[PDB]
């Protein structure tokens, strides 16, 4: 209610709506776009591609983009209670601890370092390694190391990269990330667990202190001096005014940063030309966009029947050098086992068990996009520019992943699989990579850095996650990710969440 205002209750809001209530002298109020979930489809982990689409998935479309062939990209996103935690591929990947020296360098605070994030990840995870000092105990979000059940497919695959050197790791959560594994999984009694299974429990929702409000949209932050006063909700009733103490946006990569334009906090520029007043002139909201990239894909003709996923489709992420299946340290490409034959659109889908994909995608892209709005209202498409390929780097690390890929899928240990190579084929050239690259290529689903955290003047937050011109306004999501970690980001939006609970409830 009075004391603190939620904006979002997706995978952040859902953790910190929890861990803010548990003072009993804070009054909490979430305030979440979407429904409560109904559909069932939602927690049969082996559905989640059919979810995309569907009523509680905002389906964003990127601009066209030259790097990719001139193809604009379809962006799912969570509406609903839980967000895109609803709508995930369910993996569980903290990054690699040089992923967080770099928000380190970024932000001037050690507490975003590999080291202090330790006990942060063990506070969350509930881990079947819990105990060793490295994997937590207990926790909230039960993280899952599948074995038994893992497709002979990716067996056969994992013993590819095995043969090429990788390591075999248990889970890619130990501080060591390059090797082979199966993705470990927030997946309970076959059950997909979400942020908000996990924190939104019956007795955390049972709180007095606690209010959570669904279909309701946040239009606008209303500003008093350097603070937000209240907030502007829209609701399917029409608009109401919310008044708060302190206010944190867990709105996500694309929402934080369209709120604070349509409340005028942003480029000055931007904002004129979306007809927006602008109150506060920050010009790097929106900017620094940051997301992965797979191939889709390596695809393999199948000698036998490829029998469906016991589990979630992409079974098995290896990570690794781009010059060398023997070589540790930082990850800077990766190819996945996809069980199910993914294709872009611009490949035609082979018969269901006739074939299988091996995706292949870039660790760290060094390109940057944006995110405007494109005027006022609620209904105003965003303008999403992610800027893939656009960088020499980029294009040539997706040369050595695809290369990895090909290598691998070649491999006499997935024999037994491989009737032959459906795609890329026969890419004689630098170009003719490339454009097979630029085709292929999807979005994985990792959008971050529009409200960056930095120490520098014209960041959006600070290391604590305050918005530098205000004092009670906080931006705690994918948003203020300095850079991608290597793999999936869900863990260290789940830190980030985390880390920010634990500095409410140290300085209140
Ligand atoms: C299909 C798919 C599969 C994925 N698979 C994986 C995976 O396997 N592993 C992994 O690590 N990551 C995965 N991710 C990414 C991960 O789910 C996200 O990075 C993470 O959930 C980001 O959480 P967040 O709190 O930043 O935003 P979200 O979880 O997206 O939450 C945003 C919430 O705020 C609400 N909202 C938005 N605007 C407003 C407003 N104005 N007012 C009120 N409420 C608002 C939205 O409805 C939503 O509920 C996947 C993502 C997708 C789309
Ligand atoms: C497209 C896709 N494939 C596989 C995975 C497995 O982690 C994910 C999750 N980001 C994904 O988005």
């Amino acid at each position: 209610n009075c004391d603190i205002v939620i904006v979002g209750g997706g995978s952040a809001g859902s953790l910190l709506a929890a861990r803010l209530s548990e003072d009993p002298d804070s009054r909490v109020l979430l305030i979440e776009a979407g429904e409560e979930p109904t559909d069932p489809d939602i927690w049969n982990p082996a559905a989640w591609p059919a979810l995309q689409g569907r009523s509680y998935d905002w389906d964003y479309r990127t601009e066209a983009q030259a790097g990719t062939a001139g193809r604009a990209h379809h962006w799912a996103r969570g509406r609903l209670i839980g967000g895109s935690s609803c709508l995930h591929a369910m993996g569980y990947m903290r990054g690699h601890p040089s992923d967080f020296q770099a928000w380190v360098d970024a932000s001037g605070d050690r507490r975003w370092g590999w080291d202090e994030l330790l006990p942060v990840f063990q506070a969350i995870e509930d881990h079947p390694l819990g105990g060793d000092g490295i994997h937590g105990k207990g926790g909230p979000l039960p993280i899952h190391l599948p074995a038994d059940e893992v497709s002979p497919l990716a067996r056969a695959f994992i013993e590819a990269g095995a043969s090429l050197g990788l390591p075999r790791l248990e889970g890619h959560n130990s501080g060591e990330m390059i090797g082979v594994t199966p993705n470990s999984l927030n997946i309970r009694d076959g059950r997909r667990v979400t942020a908000a299974d996990a924190w939104l429990t019956k007795a955390v929702r049972g709180r007095k202190n606690l209010t959570i409000l669904t279909g309701s949209r946040v239009r606008r932050l209303k500003l008093e001096g350097n603070q937000v006063r209240s907030l502007e909700v829209v609701g399917r009733q029409g608009s109401a005014e919310v008044f708060a103490d302190q206010i944190v946006l867990c709105a996500g990569a694309l929402e934080s940063p369209a709120l604070l334009m349509r409340s005028g906090i942003g480029p000055h520029d931007v904002l004129d030309a979306a007809g927006v007043g602008c109150l506060i002139d920050m010009p790097d909201i929106g900017r620094n966009l940051q997301d992965h990239l797979l191939g889709a894909g390596n695809l393999y003709a199948a000698r036998k029947p490829v029998p469906p996923s016991r589990l979630q489709h992409s079974e098995s992420m290896a990570y690794m050098r781009a010059d060398s299946f023997t070589a540790a340290g930082q990850p800077e490409i990766v190819v996945g086992c996809g069980v199910a034959p993914i294709v872009s659109e611009s490949f035609p889908a082979p018969a269901a068990g006739s074939a299988y994909s091996l995706l292949f995608g870039i660790t760290h892209p060094t390109s940057r996009g944006s995110v405007r709005i494109s005027g006022p209202e609620l209904g105003d498409r965003l303008i999403i520019d992610p800027a893939y390929l656009q960088t020499g780097r980029d294009r040539e690390r997706f040369r050595r992943a695809l290369e990895a890929s090909r290598t691998i899928g070649h491999r006499d240990e997935l024999a037994g699989w491989r009737e032959r190579e459906l795609l890329p084929g026969t890419p004689n050239s630098a170009a003719e990579m490339d454009d097979f690259i630029a085709r292929s290529v999807i979005t994985h689903h990792h959008p971050c850095g529009t409200c960056r955290m930095g120490k520098d003047p014209d960041a959006v937050v600070d290391a604590n996650l305050r918005l530098k011109a205000l004092d009670n306004l906080f931006v705690v999501d994918a948003s203020i990710m300095p850079n991608l970690t290597a793999g999936p980001i869900h863990a260290a939006v789940l830190a980030i969440a985390e880390t920010f609970a634990r500095q409410y409830h140290h300085h209140h």
